[PDB]
């Protein structure tokens, strides 16, 4: 049952001291505390930490829906970022493009949070024009891999995740995404309005399953990578120094993993029978456009990093239909992108969206410059409850510096 029963008694104990030694000590002293006073409840100790304690510069954070909890978590507690810095630090959302999608994601803040409630049921109504059916289910109980609204679902997850944030306080000063995510970024940035975007990004994912063709990701550097294509393939995506994916028909990439293989060069096939960002896409690039023109198309009021040129978008860019275009023709320039996103705000890298892809690759593009990276949703196999990941997040996200982001 996905009926709704709002939040848990889930809550987050922020701690800061001085020193990152005064740290360690103040969280096993509160420890301590938690045991030798049964009379101390769990929200009244929560809430003395944020009214009674001053938000110093090295913190840590522990989740708890009990006393025992909160006591095991603190003494095992150890500082996981750096000392908040001066100035408050910018924060960026990365959002992950096809891959990571899977039946039931999400489904703990569908029934515990109202904000990703309501922005799910939303887009759900807006979407069954164009889908033919209920997203919620795909979402939720069982979808077929692959499909338009395998696809959908992502999208949306994505799109009520970031909502579910920013009414937290946890607002972007910058977005970028991956392929798919790049869409989720507009709408978030203002660029494009999300009820025109839903049935817009539905035919679009249809037309580009329909043109065939395959892609495999492969563990290499795309100048490893180039010399071996290939007429019939495209650099699909330069993800970072380790990755990077192809594209094209379905023999060209079989007769390239046959090559790889005599390299040794790691590489796996993608799920998706599939070619985004190939020249596979031409003969549908013109009916796609069609559906562009749409959206009612904005400068964007969040600034966002394309995977075109793998630099912040212009606002010419952000409201051109052909833009749009070479967004699911081209190469997707991730690499670049948060290399590009990186230099201008050094932010924190929120991943909002299930697993940490994105993280994976900025932190291989970014070494060693010590990012701080934080996920918000889990992967399909993970055994933790959505909730408690999220609230990790806003923890962590706290002791980083947002301080927005400590709930109450
Ligand atoms: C990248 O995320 C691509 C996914 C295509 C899936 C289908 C059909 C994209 O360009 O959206």
């Amino acid at each position: 049952n996905l009926y709704f029963q709002g939040s848990g008694r889930r809550l987050v104990l922020p701690v800061s001291a001085r020193t990152s030694g005064a740290l360690r000590g103040q969280a096993h002293a509160l420890a301590r505390r938690l045991e030798e006073r049964p009379g101390l409840r769990l929200d009244d100790v929560a809430g003395a930490l944020r009214a009674d304690r001053p938000a110093l510069r090295h913190r840590l954070t522990v989740s708890a829906s009990s006393v025992p909890e909160a006591v095991e978590a603190l003494r095992a507690a150890v500082p996981a970022v750096p000392p908040v810095p001066d100035e408050p630090p910018k924060v960026a959302f990365l959002l992950p493009g096809g891959g990571t999608q899977y039946v039931g994601m999400g489904s703990g803040l569908y029934r515990e949070n109202d904000v990703y409630r309501d922005t799910v049921d939303r887009c759900a109504a807006v979407l069954r024009p164009a889908l033919g059916s209920d997203l919620r289910t795909a979402l939720f109980e069982e979808v077929e891999p692959g499909s338009t609204a395998a696809f959908m679902a992502l999208f949306v997850t994505e799109y009520a995740l970031a909502r579910t944030l920013m009414e937290e306080g946890v607002r972007p000063d910058a977005l970028i995404g991956h392929s798919l995510g790049e869409y989720t970024a507009a709408c978030l940035a203002g660029v494009m309005e999300i009820d025109e975007a839903l049935p817009v990004v539905a035919e679009r994912i249809r037309l580009i399953a329909s043109s065939g063709g395959a892609t495999v990701g492969v563990a290499a550097c795309a100048d490893t990578v180039l010399p071996l294509l290939g007429e019939g393939l495209s650099l699909a995506a330069v993800n970072s120094p380790v990755a990077c994916t192809v594209a094209g028909d379905t023999d060209a990439v079989d007769r390239l993993e046959a090559e790889l293989t005599r390299r040794g060069v790691p590489f796996r096939r993608l799920r998706m029978p599939a070619a985004a960002h190939s020249h596979v896409l031409d003969p549908i690039l013109e009916s796609f456009a069609g559906h562009l023109r749409t959206l009612t198309l904005r400068p964007p009021r969040i600034p966002y990093v394309t995977n075109v040129t793998g630099d912040w978008a212009t606002d010419a860019q952000a409201t051109d239909v052909g833009h749009w275009v070479d967004h699911t023709r081209r190469t997707v320039r991730f690499a670049d992108g948060i290399a590009a996103l990186w230099e201008r705000e050094r932010p924190v890298l929120v991943e909002i969206g299930p697993g940490d892809s994105l993280t994976k690759l900025a932190r291989a593009r970014l070494d060693g410059e010590g990012p701080v990276t934080v996920t918000t949703m889990r992967h399909a196999k993970a055994q933790a409850a959505d909730g408690f990941v999220l609230a990790e997040a806003l923890g962590r996200l706290w002791s980083a510096g947002v301080d927005a982001a400590l709930p109450h």
